[PDB]
């Protein structure tokens, strides 16, 4: 969703006025309102504020949100984040592997990756 | 952890070179380097770009990360609504008038305690 939009919920399935988040949080009811709507976004030191009076981390203020591209092929990187998988590799490795395309063409998916990954490692040793 | 390092952690987890990061944003190489040592924090427009560039999201890229610098509900009261199978049946007006207990600041901790005592006042009321 848009971050007005969860700020706004979060307030408001917690009973609070804009006046009680204003007073715990070190900021004003037309700034607050504003963010609220969605006129200004704010820093995240304004976030660290709104998380803490919400008595949520920023992380999780941010779960239902959403606002670029990627510098590694995609199922590459689902490799990197695979917790069992994924540790074992060099960060060179990732690069090494990362330059492998045809055309266009690259790895689909994890295993794929995985799967040259260890034939070259065999090679490359 | 820390932003700077989470997004330090990122790049250098993935065997990639400053430039890569900075190629596929808008950012510059020299910026990067200050976010990443700490000196300037990324707007929530530059947070999303690297995250994207990293091929997870906001929400993600900040697990792990934490901040620093009051709450406007007890935190049990807090866990409660936040709890996702027990959190919504609850109205927002039925958080006000639960916040409202308290004798000598003294207050139910955890979300068991304020759910315990909803279920019988809600039953009263
Ligand atoms: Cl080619």
């Amino acid at each position: 969703m848009k971050l007005h939009e969860r700020l706004r919920e979060l307030r408001s399935e917690r009973g609070l006025r804009l006046k009680d988040v204003a007073e715990v949080a070190q900021i004003s009811v037309p700034y607050l309102s504003d963010l609220e709507r969605g006129r200004t976004n704010p820093s995240l030191e304004t976030l660290q504020t709104l998380a803490g009076a919400y008595n949520i981390t920023v992380h999780d203020l941010l779960e239902g949100v959403e606002f670029t591209e990627g510098a590694l092929p995609k199922g590459l990187s689902d490799l990197i984040a695979d917790p069992t998988l994924g540790p074992q590799i060099t960060p060179d490795w990732v690069r090494t592997l990362s330059r492998i395309e045809l055309r266009g063409k690259r790895p689909r998916d994890k295993q794929d990756w995985y799967e040259i990954y260890l034939h070259l490692k065999r090679i490359l040793s």
